[PDB]
């Protein structure tokens, strides 16, 4: 029995045997007072000191979400969708300490993606334990508030400032810095993870002032906050905020009055209603996320990256094969994952208005001009590999690439994985790749794990994954020293190396879907 006193109170833990060893979890800390009630739309608050002993036993709520339902019963869909409770009252974060006890162990601090409307800390491939474990760091990750309960915004009003999930995640690094000593952690070693919103986030807390001093560097899986999803501008969330209102009876004259009202609804009818704040959306579309409140964000992102306004710091930055082929069969016709989805050229153009739907005709035609250039014009396929194509380099590939450059500019050192592995246990189907996502488990070493059914060849992928992420989080260097392996080079804007993840040949290459990313990069942003 292991108790923990922290600032505000005692905690117990729990033990867990991992490959014959023992890691200490301790799961469901709360971090900030339940945002209920008047404080519904606010800020985070801080808690108030317990004399009892809290019971950090178990996974805490997750917060309040609407659910994928458009797979019933597959596990590829359903394997993202929260496994506790939803309530407002999530505001909780887990640790996985090593056992024996670390005297100043580097801590891994893990933020979910889940595209800001979604997503929780216990699930089962964010499970820190491996990583405890197998590298003796602490493994920390926490639930923030998600779509309008936790990124509605009405600028300057402290009611509905707008940003809350970010200030949630903020308050979360906060507690380690006060706390994580007391668990065998340096406060000084934090390096903060997440995948697509959770990397998008990470992204920026680089860039948000109050985070500079919470931790030490920074790992972006599939994502950055230069994606065309990853921030709301102040005109649509607007837009978004009233048209939440007029579905809620909530309309009001004083702007204060209208979060009055929203704050007496019941949560699923606020969910219900966000689905319908946007007349036409996307696949990928972010009701409610991050903006330029003025408070965690001081001034557009785009402007603050390019002026090198950011925390000097290394970061670690990489993307999957095909990011882009999960979207395709949540809409785009002639999809499914249930066969090949060999579509037309007819079905592409199709396709293209349902992922660019406010975009000129000329704009749309550009795109088919750039991606339907074939080496080979009978491959039947040409349309369906194109149309993901498009999606994930428009929405992942290249604005993390040139968030990478915009940031290795300013002289930190950086690296760029391409990962390019298709899980064996991976359900959806051959044809969708190496998709957006499933480079997770990898991270967290579940292939580690020989009673799972990964073949040998991903136990070993892991491993090495693992190793680098441990070290980049502990020395800034994400290199495998010991066994003979491809050394991984830090990402420059002249020669731009990256490294490839897979079982077979681990390779250095250099610029990465350059003819693709000028198009999305430079020639796109007019239309
Ligand atoms: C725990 O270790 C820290 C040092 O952490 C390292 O340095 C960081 C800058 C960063 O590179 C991390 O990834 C490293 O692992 C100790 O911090 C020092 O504390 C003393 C206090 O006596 C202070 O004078 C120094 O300025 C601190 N910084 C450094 C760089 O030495 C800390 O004391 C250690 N604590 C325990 C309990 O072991
Ligand atoms: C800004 O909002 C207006 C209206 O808000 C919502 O529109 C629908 C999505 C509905 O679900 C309700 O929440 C609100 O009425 C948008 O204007 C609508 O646009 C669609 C098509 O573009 C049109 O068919 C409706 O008649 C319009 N209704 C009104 C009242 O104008 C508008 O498009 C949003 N965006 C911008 C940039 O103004
Ligand atoms: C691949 O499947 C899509 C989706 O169709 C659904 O799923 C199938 C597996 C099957 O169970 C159908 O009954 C389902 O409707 C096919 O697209 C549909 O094609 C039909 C007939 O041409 C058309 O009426 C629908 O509008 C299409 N639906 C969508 C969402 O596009 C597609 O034709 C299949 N292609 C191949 C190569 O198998
Ligand atoms: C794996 C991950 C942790 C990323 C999420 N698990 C999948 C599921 O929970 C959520 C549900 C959802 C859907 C739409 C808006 C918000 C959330 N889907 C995504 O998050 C993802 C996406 C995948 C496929 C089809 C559409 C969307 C995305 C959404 C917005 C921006 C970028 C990616
Ligand atoms: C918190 O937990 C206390 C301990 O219960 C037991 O603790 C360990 C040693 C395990 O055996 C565990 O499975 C047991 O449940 C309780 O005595 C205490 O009442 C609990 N407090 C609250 C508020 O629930
Ligand atoms: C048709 C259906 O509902 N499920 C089928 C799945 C799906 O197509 C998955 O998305 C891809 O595993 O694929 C199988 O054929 C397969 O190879 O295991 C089994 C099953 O018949
Ligand atoms: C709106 O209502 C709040 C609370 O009653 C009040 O403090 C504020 O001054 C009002 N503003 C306007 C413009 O009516
Ligand atoms: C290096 O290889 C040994 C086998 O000789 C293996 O046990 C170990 O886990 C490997 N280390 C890494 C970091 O992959």
């Amino acid at each position: 029995d292991i108790i923990i006193a922290t600032k505000n109170g005692k905690v117990r833990g729990m033990q867990l045997t991992v490959f014959g060893g023992t890691v200490t979890a301790f799961l469901g800390i709360p971090y900030a007072q339940p945002p209920l009630g008047r404080l519904r739309f606010k800020k985070p608050q801080s808690l108030t000191k317990w004399s009892d002993i809290w019971n950090a036993t178990k996974y805490a709520n997750s917060c309040c979400q609407n659910i994928d339902q458009s797979f019933p019963g597959f596990h590829g869909s359903e394997m993202w969708n929260p496994n506790t409770d939803l309530s407002e009252d999530c505001l909780y974060l887990n640790v996985w300490i090593p056992a024996p006890k670390p005297k100043n162990a580097t801590v891994l601090i893990w933020i979910y993606g889940g595209g800001f409307q979604t997503g929780t800390s216990s699930l089962h491939v964010y499970d820190g334990k491996f990583l405890a474990r197998v590298e003796r760091v602490i493994v920390v990750s926490m639930n923030y508030r998600v779509g309008a309960l936790g990124f509605l915004a009405l600028p300057g009003n402290p009611e509905a400032p707008g940003n809350m999930g970010l200030f949630d995640q903020q308050l979360a690094l906060q507690w380690v810095q006060k706390n994580i000593a007391a668990f065998g952690g340096n406060p000084k070693s934090v390096t903060l993870f997440g995948e697509s919103a959770g990397a998008a986030s990470v992204s920026l807390h680089l860039l948000s002032p109050g985070s500079h001093s919470l931790f030490t560097r920074a790992i972006l899986q599939s994502g950055s906050f230069n994606a065309p999803w990853a921030v709301t501008s102040l005109y649509e969330a607007r837009n978004r905020t009233l048209n939440l209102a007029k579905l809620t009876g909530c309309s009001r004259e004083n702007e204060t009055e209208i979060i009055k009202c929203l704050r007496n609804k019941d949560p699923q009818e606020i969910l219900l209603n966000e689905a319908f704040v946007v007349p036409y959306g996307t696949p990928l579309s972010v009701n409610f996320g991050p903006t330029v409140d003025g408070d965690f964000l001081t001034d557009m992102p785009d402007i603050l990256l390019e002026l090198g306004q950011f925390k000097k710091t290394q970061i670690l930055v990489g993307v999957n094969k095909d990011e882009g082929t999960a979207f395709l069969v949540y809409g785009a016709p002639g999809f499914s994952k249930d066969n090949n989805s060999i579509i037309t050229r007819k079905e592409f153009q199709e396709g293209l208005k349902i992922f660019f739907p406010g975009v000129s005709e000329f704009g749309k035609e550009s795109i088919l001009f750039h991606y339907t250039d074939w080496v080979d014009d009978q491959r039947p396929e040409n349309y369906r590999e194109a149309l993901g194509d498009v999606v994930g380099d428009y929405n992942f590939i290249c604005p993390a690439l040139e968030f990478t450059k915009k940031f290795s500019e300013w002289g930190n050192n950086a690296f760029f994985y391409y990962f390019e592995h298709r899980s064996s246990k991976l359900p959806w189907p051959e044809w969708m790749g190496v998709m957006h996502g499933y480079e997770i488990e990898f991270v967290f070493g579940l292939p580690l794990e020989r009673r799972d059914q990964y073949t040998k060849a991903e136990e070993i992928l892991s491993r090495s994954i693992v190793k680098r992420w441990a070290n980049f989080a502990k020395y800034g260097n994400p290199q495998e020293t010991q066994n003979q392996s491809t050394s991984w080079p830090v990402f420059k804007s002249t020669e731009q190396k990256y490294l490839t993840l897979n079982t077979e040949s681990t390779r250095i290459m250099t610029k990465l879907r350059a003819q693709q990313c000028r198009f999305w990069t430079s020639f796109f942003p007019k239309v």
